[PDB]
């Protein structure tokens, strides 16, 4: 039971069929002996020795979901005579609903991992939204009660989808110095809500929840706000959607998110938030928000053939003026939020100046429109700069686990590399040997794999594709200088067509 | 033997397998009894009654070519021990070479069709390059001898690929008044030649051949040139390639064609052509060419998601200045070649003015970047205008049968519609009921289907696709207001993966 496969180890599938069978049993009622039939064969395979993933095993696992849908449709027709099209449509909707319910009810817990390199110890922590608590209850108004929201729950109007707080720290002098802390979430718009009014309202509630989490990241601000004083908060939001409606309605997703941020940062408008204090009682606090909203796009659809570049740049221009001022020449002096931070003369000036210069360079040559060996060149630096000047960085994807996970790994790699008193790497450059070793360790020892499994049932990443015309690939083979590690990051991700 | 299928009639396939089997027999040597095995079953199916195209018949025909390649590889390995990869590569090259040879050696003959509408009789004629003759031999230097060049012969450096002269005329007063005459060919560059020097030379020879055909379209000019006098010739060339290298190397194809035209129209450079006179003797004539070269792109790759629009417009700007002058405002007066034609005060002024105005309108609003219901809006008008002002229109595709055939049909429909003393339709407008009837008759009664069969072995058109995301379709369902006719134009075209 231990001869692990080169790809798709038997135990990973072993878990996958059980989850799908449980959903089917829930919808039916744990009475069909047919379900017990392959369940018994599954229990037989439980004690079987681990094997390389034969094509039969992969095909059986891949087609299991479709077979279950067909079985449900047959049961539906027998119980109630319906046409095949109507039964199939109804069965698919019911099956998806049951899966979201089950995935939502499982416990959500913090994830901790340890990484060692060059005699240094780093810790990565992923704190789920259900664990952000002062006292004994989560701070959010609509309580989580130890449960969460999955990326597939696209009709929820009360909660942000996949909300985590990501932290990396290094152990020194018997203490833990925090090196980076950020907020990762899903997109801020409910997808399949039809009423535009409910769509806008749902986006508002989700955005407020992200703001609540960001406030929790700064305990001193949280204490001041709980003391009854209005608090100013600065947030930098980075979206990773391609912003074109041609293939998957990611365009309207973007305007929904941007509209939500605008409605919360209306000038002179003070925002009221509800927070569970240490006594478990809802309490109202007053926030003066300030959000710089970005969207970049890191897909092949945006980098190879190029979609929504013009649409996104209209948003990015405003955000840069908000962040760096009205003069974006690379040799000028920084303004905006960066200028205000530097006016205090902090001992941080070296890193801040370098990051601002590099960002202006990328913007000037439009280097973010291509992937000169590394596609997250602009997003990664925006997040790092935001943390330096004491803002709160937040980034999101469509579902908050694939592209979000990749950007999480990129940021952690750069922070760790910089912590060794180094400088920053140049834009659009492949990592060297030491950087590659850092990146390989990060990709496996970060909490992304557990987030993947928690949110889906299998570990993997959809960013790793290997398309058929070789000019359409994003070049992670070079950034991750290892075939086996690259195949390990992309786990069961190809078997989750859903 | 007559119960025709709704799609893929049995007789069409019936011909297809025989052609493929003949090629395989040629490479092997008509000795393998295995070939005789399914040949005998094929002869058994010869007398069988016609049937609807069952999925088994379509699948067997579709996979026959792959099976034949595998059989050749097996024979190769048995005769000479080679690895599977080497044998497979060699077998594919040999099979393609044999097919091109056989398709080249078949006779090429003129195609004539008759169309009737509203008490009028029209005739469509397709004259192949091997039939353009004065005396008893084709005018081209490297004689065709009644044979031709196929679209798959991509390494030929002596001949233009798929050269035809297309004519539509109406019968009146016991006479035949010519309404339109043009030249359709394949692309002017040899694809797979590796030496850049031979690539440029081959493009030169092909372009000279197109010029020779164009001269033959004007008997008075041909007679003057044969009398020893230098002759001025005006030609308008329209390319229909998308001009991007992302998917299929159609970009480099375009620069090769444009470079060839430039080398023939070098200022002050007089061109010498060889022509077989009425006595079968090569004779040299002197031409003063003048070519306006265009490229538009009419694919989904260019119209829906948009490729090479910027690349092509750099060429189109120069060509328009050559054709209409330096002022392209829609209300200005025409200049360039159009201005010179109008300065003679012809009785043709009404049509010419309308066409020039519409072209400027399309150019101003960039309407050719989308398909507002009809994608050939700019190409079709360029060809019609060229014929009006006594130039020679010529258009080409990658292979010269699919997109070329569709543009052929579009032009014929508009000419016939206009001949009834009407006006021209507005840009980007669907045809009305009468126009739809005209278009339906043209698409079937033009010679395109026979060109398809001659050049490939099966009738069809690759422009008719019906892609899976509905926003990626070119909207011919509306232009051709008939499902059955649309399915008839797209014949065996989907079974010619080659």
């Amino acid at each position: 039971q231990h001869q692990k496969a080169s790809n798709h180890s038997l135990h990973n599938l072993y878990n996958l069929q059980r989850d799908l069978l449980t959903v089917a049993a829930t919808v039916l009622g744990k009475q069909d002996p047919v379900l017990t039939s392959m369940a018994n064969q599954m229990e037989l395979a439980k004690v079987k020795a681990d094997r390389p993933a034969t094509k039969q095993e992969e095909a059986a696992a891949k087609a299991l979901k479709k077979n279950l849908i067909e079985l449900i449709a047959a049961r539906t027709q027998q119980q109630d005579g319906l046409p095949a099209k109507e039964a199939h449509r109804f069965a698919a909707v019911a099956f998806r609903d049951a899966q979201v319910k089950q995935l939502n009810n499982q416990p959500w817990q913090t994830i901790k991992n340890t990484l060692t390199h060059n005699g240094h110890h780093y810790t990565n922590t992923q704190l789920p939204a259900a664990e952000m608590k002062i006292g004994a209850k989560d701070i959010f108004p609509s309580a989580y009660e130890g449960k969460g929201v999955c990326s597939w729950d696209t009709k929820n109007i009360h909660h942000a989808n996949n909300l985590w707080m990501s932290t990396v720290s290094v152990h020194e002098d018997g203490k833990d110095k925090t090196l980076f802390c950020g907020i990762r979430h899903g997109v801020l718009s409910p997808y399949h809500e039809k009423d535009p009014l409910l769509r806008h309202v749902g986006a508002e509630n989700k955005a407020k929840e992200v703001l609540t989490a960001a406030l929790f990241s700064k305990p001193e601000l949280l204490n001041k706000a709980l003391a009854g004083e209005a608090v100013s908060l600065k947030l930098v939001s980075v979206g990773l959607l391609t912003a074109s409606n041609i293939f998957g309605k990611e365009g309207t997703m973007v305007e929904d998110q941007m509209r939500a941020w605008q409605s919360l940062t209306q000038p002179g408008k003070m925002i009221h938030l509800k927070i569970r204090n240490k006594d478990g009682d809802l309490q109202t606090v007053k926030i003066k928000p300030d959000v710089a909203a970005f969207n970049v796009g890191v897909n092949e659809l945006a980098l190879k053939l190029g979609f929504g570049l013009k649409a996104s740049d209209s948003y990015n221009a405003e955000a840069l003026h908000q962040l760096l001022g009205n003069d974006l020449r690379p040799e000028a002096r920084p303004g905006g939020w960066v200028g205000e931070w530097l006016a205090q003369y902090p001992d941080n000036y070296e890193v801040v100046n370098t990051l601002a210069r590099q960002i202006k360079d990328i913007w000037k040559n439009n280097q973010h429109h291509k992937d000169g060996g590394e596609p997250y060149k602009l997003a990664q630096r925006l997040a790092m700069l935001a943390h330096e000047i004491d803002a709160v960085p937040a980034w999101n994807c469509k579902s908050g686990k694939d592209r979000t996970g990749m950007m999480d790994s990129e940021i952690k790699r750069e922070i760790i590399s910089l912590h060794q008193t180094h400088m920053l790497s140049a834009p659009g450059s492949l990592p060297d040997s030491g950087g590659q070793k850092i990146f390989q360790k990060v990709l496996l020892n970060s909490g992304n794999l557990e987030i993947q499994k928690q949110n889906t049932g299998g570990a993997g990443n959809k960013v790793m594709k290997n398309l058929s015309p070789e000019v359409l690939n994003l070049s992670y083979q070079k950034r991750v200088g290892d075939e086996n590690i690259w195949q390990s990051v992309k786990g069961i991700s190809s078997l989750i067509t859903s």
